[PDB]
């Protein structure tokens, strides 16, 4: 069956086990069925992947791992062991299986593993053995594949995982030829579509890539991954995809924003996609809709809101990688003409003009009014009495917010270690506002 | 005796009770002796601050406070009650006796009454009562003061907090001038420094200010706060307060970065101080932090706290990757001596090179909560100096080569900052 649901696939602090319980919750309320455990920064999966678990965190794994269960959602444990390891060297293979074996003995029936981001060229002594680098991954990914019974469902993450990554172009690339002829037909592969971050998933590059690997994939999809830029997140609805990818591909995981409770958009969309032909305004609609629910006022015995114009305001600053939701590209568009036409300026060459200074004013209060709205936004969601998302997205409103008190107040004047070093060497770099509106 | 120690008094996640058990083990191993609880965003501690705190919630205070007890670190309970009080009406005046006495119960002793950032707004029926906002403060934290039996550590944080909040200055404010008179002795007030950040904060300062509020201020201290900015972090010194000015103040409490684990340097420090060379106090206490990782160098933590500094200062190596940085820029139209231009690009991507070792020997520690309070800030320097480096490289290869920088079509990090940076880039800053 097709495979469709969230990786916790990104860099950075980890979920919690009760975030991810939270989640199993969440996935079966919406008809979805897998989670890929692949945090890249639990230790343990990657930098420390030979260690076993103590007695403690394998406690809390198979506690984790059925919870999966009663909440009816696979469980995947993906291991990523690329950076250092000896391919030819047995330990290291005899290493490898035993930490399966120890999860498995947790209750865990589905496994991957992951080559993503690593060196192209191995060590001296694999050299020696293996032919190529994807050979030497295959070897032991089917070897482990066979040694654990040939499980329901097994992953393979290639270091060629999507269309640029592909030397020299996915259609003739001998690493990907290689996978598709020797990786067991019982092993699934992971791709991400053209890009790291695909923009779009077009259906004629899936049946590009399907042919060389000689099957359908399953995607990994980072269209609302936010660990690669402090200043963002993606609240917007899952986009770029044609619901005539389905028969096309083996399934689709969603790796998404780090914070925990910033994910209801991006995953219910995801699971209204799955079950649809697609509207993304429809669905941010349902999903911001549902979402109004779990934001409280607080209980109060002792005394002397947050709406669902909040949200959409707060979802079109906080969009998608590449498109900002209509409010927001809107103070964008009306911010620029009102700079650019700031010839109100007492210090006045052109005597005057009474229509053209009439209309700058209005639309300066008109955006003032925007400006409040943001303020608004951010005023009543630090009232809610759900502070689990409070939290996850503090600094973002508070960013947003900050900077359009900022900008109303230099909309109002026309009537600097900021970002510190890090600000201060991206403005020096003149790719700086290179995609800018 | 004189209070130093930690306010948690920023905007945002507050810690967690672990962390602030955590904390008063630290405050003890350094010899510092206060705890100040006024996270801005506990909702009981500002937002709804009527509200009384539920059985699971006060079990998790009495818990802490003792703790505190345990820890030899005193704990003052703040509420901050300013944005909508009626101050001459009764009810509300009980209101926040009774929410007082919970606390007291909870086994905690000392107090503060936080009137920070607020309008200067009185609602009428309070302008009828009293005859300034000042008064009308006053009234309420000393009929508070009295009322809890006038306990042994008790703060009030003015709206009028720093030199740049009085108006119209330090020495003229009638507000200032009526705390100062009719505040009763025994409550202490607290005072941020010349602004809400202070760069420095000189002793003359501290003169005129305690002239005017008639006593002696305790420093709430935002020299390393991070809350205003997501990208910021400070790793450096405490820095620009005169060891004169210890027998001029009650106090000083540092509200610090919002990451706990990023804290070491900046309480270490203020430790040290107490007792000063912000370089040689810095050293101290990397070479002590060192110990708690684990593979990371001492001279990747040097590095690092010179990338996440002060806020009105970089450390020496990060200013000179700059100014280098920059003379690179100014300099590359060349590219008949200009085996200079090359010989310091070639120094500048090892400068880089470090960035990026640093990085990786960190998230290849062991004390991986350390890592995760500060990942998302060392991720970005480290991709941030990545692309300095191809910027440099790419200047270089330009005799031999007229390419573009960004090739084709890119991946979204390539553009940072989204919306909020889109709508910076339109401001002059």
């Amino acid at each position: 069956h097709f495979l469709c649901g969230v990786v916790e696939g990104f860099y950075g602090r980890p979920w919690v086990m009760e975030q991810r319980k939270e989640l199993f919750r969440r996935l079966q309320k919406w008809e979805l069925n897998t989670y890929l455990y692949a945090p890249k920064d639990d230790y343990k999966h990657r930098m420390f992947w030979r260690e076993m678990y103590s007695v403690e965190e394998a406690e809390q794994l198979m506690t984790l791992i059925s919870a999966a269960r009663e909440y009816e959602i696979e469980f995947i444990y993906a291991i990523s062991p690329g950076l250092d390891i000896t391919f030819s060297n047995p330990k290291e293979v005899s290493t490898l299986k035993r930490k399966l074996d120890q999860v498995s003995q947790f209750g865990c029936r589905s496994f991957a593993l992951l080559f993503d981001n690593i060196d192209h060229n191995m060590c001296a002594a694999d050299k020696e053995v293996f032919s190529s680098f994807a050979h030497a991954q295959v070897s032991i990914t089917n070897e482990i594949y066979q040694y654990l019974g040939e499980p329901e469902t097994f992953l393979f993450c290639p270091t060629e995982y999507c269309g640029t990554f592909c030397y020299p172009n996915v259609s003739q690339s001998p690493y990907l030829r290689t996978v598709g002829e020797k990786l067991l037909p019982g092993i699934e592969v992971l791709w991400t579509g053209p890009k790291v971050v695909s923009k779009e998933i077009p259906v004629e590059s899936i049946e590009e890539v399907s042919k060389i690997i000689k099957r359908a994939p399953v995607i990994w999809d980072n269209i609302h991954a936010n660990d690669y830029d402090q200043k963002r997140l993606f609240l917007g609805p899952y986009k770029g995809r044609s619901t005539e990818l389905i028969p096309r591909l083996k399934g689709v995981l969603t790796n998404p924003n780090c914070e925990f409770e910033a994910n209801y958009v991006a995953i219910h969309t995801l699971a209204t996609w799955y079950k649809s032909l697609y509207s993304p305004q429809m669905a941010l609609k349902l999903a911001l809709t549902e979402w109004l629910q779990e934001f409280g006022v607080p209980h109060q015995y002792s005394s002397r809101s947050v709406t669902l114009e909040d949200l959409q305001l707060l979802a079109d600053l906080f969009y998608l990688p590449y498109e900002h939701g209509p409010k927001g590209a809107q103070m964008l568009r009306e911010f620029q003409w009102l700079r650019a036409n700031s010839s109100v300026v007492s210090v006045n060459c052109k005597g005057k003009d009474s229509e053209k200074i009439e209309e700058w004013r209005s639309r300066a209060a008109k955006f003032e009014e925007m400006c409040g709205l943001v303020m608004g936004m951010f005023t009543r969601l630090s009232n809610c009495a759900n502070r689990t998302i409070l939290y996850d997205m503090y600094s973002y409103v508070w960013d947003i917010k900050s900077i359009m008190s900022m900008v109303k107040s230099f909309v109002q004047w026309l009537g600097a270690f900021r970002g510190g070093l890090a600000g201060e060497f991206q403005r020096l770099l003149p790719i700086d506002g290179a995609n800018d509106l």
